[PDB]
């Protein structure tokens, strides 16, 4: 059904906007992108970049990804990202989420042939 390189995509690239225009972005992306379906995904991070810049992350810095393996690269560049965090006050089906814009490195894993990124690590 979907691809772990579709699921990124879903779960983490908005390339329509180049930053979350209001506080309210947080909220209607992750239930736009089904995230708020069986639980209320805690955190979760959207990168505001092109497919093909962040697909190009795969060959930057190799790192070790929080899991221990060593198929996680680190961009040389910063990129505009929000940060999507769940409030204490929230409880599911009522998902609500504070959002945080900014410029950060990401660190990405990357797999398979196209060697595509397939899960967000963290961002520094
Ligand atoms: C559809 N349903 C299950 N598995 C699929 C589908 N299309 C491709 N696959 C394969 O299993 C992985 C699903 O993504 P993850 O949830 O494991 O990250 C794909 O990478 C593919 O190998």
């Amino acid at each position: 059904k979907e691809t772990a390189a579709a699921k990124f995509e879903r779960q983490h690239m908005d390339s329509s906007t180049s930053a979350a225009s209001s506080s309210n972005y947080c909220n209607q992306m992750m239930k736009s992108r089904n995230l708020t379906k069986d639980r209320c995904k805690p955190v979760n991070t959207f990168v505001h970049e092109s497919l093909a810049d962040v697909q190009a992350v795969c060959s930057q810095k190799n790192v070790a990804c929080k899991n221990g393996q060593t198929n996680c690269y680190q961009s040389y560049s910063t990129m505009s990202i929000t940060d999507c965090r769940e409030t204490g006050s929230s409880k599911y089906p009522n998902c609500a989420y504070k959002t945080t814009q900014a410029n950060k490195h990401i660190i990405v894993a990357c797999e398979g042939n196209p060697y595509v990124p397939v899960h967000f690590d963290a961002s520094v």
